[PDB]
């Protein structure tokens, strides 16, 4: 059975959506370490806009600290805090 | 303000599972050059998340098709809503990378 048009657009439109982020892509300055887990769930702007001209971007941003096993391989390793950017409010806005 | 997310709840929530993820139609279908689409983009269940070992990688096992209605526009020429099928990952698990 079809996912009805109205219900697509409504559900796609530019909102914050829980998204999984590999720590090492987001932070490549964490070169000495692997992380456990490798990856975290973060609220992040995603989705279509009315016009192909617009793009879906944050307006309010905030911090979530989390505890992350930090491993220097074959060496010391320790759970530690790590702070991450989360997008609380999104809106469609012009590209450049 | 807001308490730190406890390790248990990280791991549990990160681990390789299907997660609703938003996918540009033009990436999924790149042969569709003469059309824009409304939306630009659709919600599809897709494998995402950590694996215990940097050796493993998080991959689909069961896959399925989900038909959805999409405004198809040829610009300066208007349009037609029509059906369009999409790939969705129903079941994921961590498995070794040969890559």
């Amino acid at each position: 059975e079809v996912v009805k048009f109205m219900d697509v657009y409504q559900r796609s439109y530019c909102h914050p959506i829980e998204t999984l982020v590999d720590i090492f892509q987001e932070y490549p300055d964490e070169i000495e370490y692997i992380f456990k887990p490798s990856c975290v769930p973060l609220m992040r702007c995603g989705g279509c806009c009315n016009d192909e001209g617009l793009e879906c971007v944050p307006t309010e941003e905030s911090n979530i600290t989390m505890q992350i096993m930090r491993i220097k391989p074959h060496q010391g390793q320790h759970i530690g805090e790590m702070s991450f950017l989360q997008h609380n409010k999104c809106e469609c806005r012009p590209k450049k």
